[PDB]
């Protein structure tokens, strides 16, 4: 079994994944599930080996038992010396983000506006925003919190999913894949964009990504970076150009989580599957690019310049960095997910 | 080591072997053992010297340091002019076969279709569709894919063996050799003719055969070429007559191999052994033909007018070419031999 099995989350992704298969011979191959839970239960089970996780998402993997392999790195601000591979990773920052015209919408006024998640479980999309929101109420009443959210992978009758669109014939609202229209850092964006939401729960790259004709889908075609604003956390609003004193926290990159047993199997590969079809890659782009999709960051995020090392020996509490973990472990009192009490004895 | 030790698969194959043993004057003498990959043990051991494999066979004993010696040669379409011994080998045609009155079934609904293979790791039987399905699905799940099989060589307990039904009191199901009723070219035709399977994979040849009073066989004996039709891989479906524009592959013609200290030796015996027992052997048919079995391609193809010289100096890999190397490479990545891990260890 030298093929590395990666898991493919929903159809678009797989359409990506099995093309890779082909271009990589069979290197690489697809499993398939509808949620990211799904697929770290696939991971879980070996009927899949590996893929690139949100850190939220990297919690649930671990405390599985399953390890980070690689993480993904953008293009940083100084060095273009080191090797994209071995420069070290910089955290993407968590932002709010609304309409400039939407007056009066401060970090404080938020209690029962619209909210857009990238999805549950997610950094910038949840983790930071409601573990924020539950220590400042002191209140495990999050779900109550917001008047009415799109929040994919929420109970699809609650309010949290409310505002989800789902497929063009609207079919599967609310389900964590991008068939789901406002679905991650794209389909949140997309939510505050179409005014279905007050405040989106983004990273910084998304908005300058979406804006500016820097994005050629219809609806962030004429999108200016003018017409929105950040929420600091002192209450205060920002342009999107001042992200660095106005955002939430500082987010772990997402990053490829494998079974221990697989580890550095999958690394090896993914190193060389990166030199063939990477930003740089001997076969981007006539063949395959590891790295686009339809500006839908499928399997990896388009703004992903290469996976990168991590430290010597990494636990997803090395990886997440024990504040983010803390962060994590205490919005999680608040709720029950069946994957967290499933694997709960695991690392108890 | 002057007498050349044959390996003959299963016991109806030794009894050709013991025949051609006593009629050579023990110039050829006979091992046994159950599997082609067993004979292809006992050669790596030296308790045998060679045998005729299909392409798929040649590509595990060349992995295991075994070379080709002499190609299998038909009658080919033009050139009655050179010697068969020199004659160019064309090499013949992977094709899908269905009955004409299974409507509906192409090549892209071939999913949980009930499939009959000539063996596990023949070329025509396995690596050609096999490689293709999993390089079109993206999935190394090639043993789900179909509902059920007859695929001797798999796991017997499995869905691959479903189908074949050993001998006829129905002892050693799925064993890779003649005994079992579906096994082989012949065999995996056989497997859809009787409708146990809805495609079997063999090759253009194995069609003509066996159909329109061709073999005297009596489930082959009643069967015409017009009950039949051919999946292309552009969906499309066609008469068994236009295999030319229709067939997965074209595969390298069945070898004899060896070791390499016995290639030549080898060689030169059988060279002389085609002259006494070929198609036009001086001793063909009074005393014992090579190349006629009982209807049951033993040892060689029945079809097989003589064995040819190669270029100079063949590698397995020369051999069966570039691109078939690639492609069996390729699906082998979905699976495990032990034969393979085996050789790997004692060829470094
Ligand atoms: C699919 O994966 C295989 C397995 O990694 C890839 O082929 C391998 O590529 C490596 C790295 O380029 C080769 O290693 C080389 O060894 C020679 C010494 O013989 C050295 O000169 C090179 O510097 C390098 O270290 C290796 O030959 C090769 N391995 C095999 C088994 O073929 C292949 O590129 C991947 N294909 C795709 C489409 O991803
Ligand atoms: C917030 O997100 C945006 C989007 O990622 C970040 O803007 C990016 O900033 C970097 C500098 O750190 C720019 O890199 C430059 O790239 C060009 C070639 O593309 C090159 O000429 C320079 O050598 C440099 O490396 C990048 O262009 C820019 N991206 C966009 C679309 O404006 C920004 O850094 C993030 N903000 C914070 C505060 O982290
Ligand atoms: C698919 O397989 C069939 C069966 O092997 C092939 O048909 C065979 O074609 C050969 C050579 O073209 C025929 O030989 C001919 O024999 C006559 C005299 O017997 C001679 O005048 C010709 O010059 C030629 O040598 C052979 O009889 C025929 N066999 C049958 C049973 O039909 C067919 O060629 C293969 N298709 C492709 C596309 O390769
Ligand atoms: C696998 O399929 C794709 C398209 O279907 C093709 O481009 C690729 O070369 C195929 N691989 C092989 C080994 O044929
Ligand atoms: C057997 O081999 C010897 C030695 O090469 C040769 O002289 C003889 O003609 C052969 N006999 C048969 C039956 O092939
Ligand atoms: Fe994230
Ligand atoms: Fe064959």
């Amino acid at each position: 079994y030298t093929r590395v099995v990666w898991c493919a989350v929903g159809p678009e992704e797989q359409k990506k994944c099995q093309q890779w298969s082909q271009q990589s011979g069979q290197n690489v191959t697809c499993a398939t599930a509808s949620t990211t839970d799904d697929c770290i239960v696939l991971v879980l089970k070996g009927e899949a080996d590996a893929l690139n996780l949100d850190g939220g998402y990297i919690y649930t993997a671990g405390k599985c038992g399953l390890v980070p392999v690689l993480a993904e790195n953008r293009k940083s601000s100084k060095h273009s010396s080191l090797d994209c591979v071995l420069r070290p990773t910089e955290g993407y920052l968590a932002v709010a983000v609304v309409k400039k015209a939407n007056e009066g919408l401060t970090w404080n006024s938020l209690k029962d506006k619209k909210s857009c998640h990238t999805a549950v479980d997610r950094t910038a999309g949840w983790n930071i925003p409601m573990g924020l929101i539950v220590n400042q109420t002191g209140s495990c009443a999050f779900d109550e919190f917001f008047s009415q959210s799109c929040a994919p992978g929420a109970d699809p009758k609650s309010r949290l999913c409310a505002l989800c669109a789902g497929d063009d014939q609207g079919l599967d609202k609310c389900v964590p894949n991008s068939k789901e229209k406002y679905y991650g850092y794209t389909g949140a964006f997309r939510c505050l964009a179409e005014d279905v939401g007050d405040v989106a729960f983004v990273k910084n790259d998304t908005v300058w990504e979406n804006t500016n004709g820097e994005s050629t889908a219809d609806w962030a075609k004429n999108l200016n970076r003018e017409d929105f604003r950040l929420l600091c956390l002192d209450g205060t609003r920002k342009p999107v150009t001042e992200a660095q004193s106005c955002h939430l926290a500082v987010a772990p990159n997402h990053a490829v989580v494998s079974r221990s047993d697989r580890a550095a199997h999958v690394k090896q590969v993914l190193l060389h599957q990166q030199a063939l079809f990477g930003k740089n890659g001997k076969n981007c782009p006539d063949k395959f690019c590891l790295f686009k999709s339809e500006t839908k960051n499928l399997l990896f995020n388009d703004n992903t310049e290469c996976l990168a090392k991590l430290g010597g020996r990494p636990t997803y509490e090395e990886y997440l960095g024990t504040e983010y973990v803390t962060a994590i472990a205490n919005l999680k009192k608040c709720s029950t997910s069946p994957l967290l009490e499933a694997c709960a004895f695991l690392t108890r």
